[PDB]
């Protein structure tokens, strides 16, 4: 307090151009060890989050860099940035100015939870096709987000939009170089980074989005591991226990520890009998114990899943006509030009690019 407007100096998070910035009504939303968030308001009547963290003059933000590369529909928005001064020069701060999260996936699907029944069918279609063109994007740019999960995915329960969101633990990841093995949040840790691998790729977070699938048509988590180990565990409880190759492309190191034997009990039989088919297809080929095994962030999408979505005819419980979700860049296409036919239906081909192959 008071109710007061502060002014300062930002750059633009599209362009590093400055412009001034105005907010007010701010308060801690949440408090960890590597940066404090703000819940404000900027002047115009656009509610925010800042975030506001301790950066060494001396090199660049993991996080930053990231932001300023990263723009499209499903991810979230850097909109401003600016530099704080701790002092005098003791230290500087960098503060975020991030789009403001309505709600999450995750408490969306615990008010669900109360009523006791699961969240609609068609909802989890629209809300994992937008995460995985999400990830189709940033993975293209070679970002691997790291923390898929419930709680990191912003939604917009009128519209019906999903936003990736939380970059803080993101690395854009160059070939060969080793990096933390314990990553993640437990549940939806890819197996890979249970036996400890270092070399891994993007697929991890596919890995995650599948226990995230999972989890929205269970109504709670695939695998509720209780500690590292034990999450090994719960997932050789389903989907059976790795081969001798299947170990070797994880850690060739572990490949040779002695394991219980137990049967692959198949999916059809682990979610509720009215479940569709085709959504239990696609979470069989997400969840591979093969980090290369598993669908791509594009090929996913091109899933027989997401066809109720690509006729144009289904609309939300809501009443509401369904958002943005075939508003395709020559960039977003180009990753994958093979697969061209199935991502645009002839419906929407009425807006540029065409057919000739328009490769960037």
């Amino acid at each position: 307090d008071p109710n007061k407007v502060i002014k300062v100096l930002a750059s633009d998070g599209k362009t590093g151009e400055q412009r001034e910035i105005a907010y007010t009504n701010c308060k801690v939303i949440g408090n960890g060890s590597f940066g404090v968030v703000f819940q404000a308001k900027l002047v115009e009547s656009d509610e925010v989050a800042i975030k506001k963290v301790l950066q060494d003059k001396r090199f660049k933000n993991r996080e930053l860099q990231i932001m300023r590369i990263v723009k499209h529909p499903n991810v979230v928005d850097l909109k401003a940035f600016f530099y704080s001064n701790g002092d005098k020069k003791d230290e500087v701060f960098l503060n975020l100015v991030l789009e403001y999260v309505p709600e999450t996936v995750y408490r969306a699907s615990r008010h669900y939870a109360k009523l006791k029944q699961t969240m609609p069918m068609l909802l989890i279609k629209l809300y994992m096709y937008q995460l995985l063109r999400s990830l189709a994007y940033i993975h293209s740019i070679g970002i691997c987000h790291r923390d898929i999960k419930p709680q990191n995915l912003l939604l917009d329960p009128p519209s019906g939009v999903l936003k990736l969101i939380d970059f803080g633990s993101a690395k854009i990841l160059i070939a060969g170089e080793p990096n933390v093995s314990y990553i993640c949040s437990r549940y939806y840790r890819a197996p890979e980074l249970i036996f400890g691998a270092t070399n891994y790729t993007t697929n991890i977070d596919i890995w995650s989005t599948g226990c995230v699938m999972a989890e929205l048509m269970q109504g709670q988590p695939l695998f509720p591991g209780e500690s590292g180990i034990d999450q090994l565990v719960e997932i050789i409880k389903v989907l059976g226990t790795p081969s001798r190759e299947q170990i070797k492309t994880m850690n060739p190191n572990y490949m040779e520890h002695k394991f219980p034997q137990i049967r692959p009990h198949p999916f059809s039989k682990v979610f509720r009998p009215r479940t569709p088919p085709d959504a239990i297809d696609l979470i069989s080929r997400l969840l591979e114990y093969t980090p290369s095994a598993r669908l791509t962030a594009i090929e996913a999408l091109c899933h027989p899943f997401f066809d109720e979505l690509r006729t144009g005819e289904a609309r939300m419980p809501n009443g509401r006509e369904l958002p943005p979700l075939f508003n395709w860049t020559k960039e977003e296409l180009s990753v994958r030009p093979d697969l061209i036919s199935r991502l645009v239906p002839q419906h929407a081909e009425a807006e540029l690019l065409s057919r000739g192959i328009d490769v960037h």
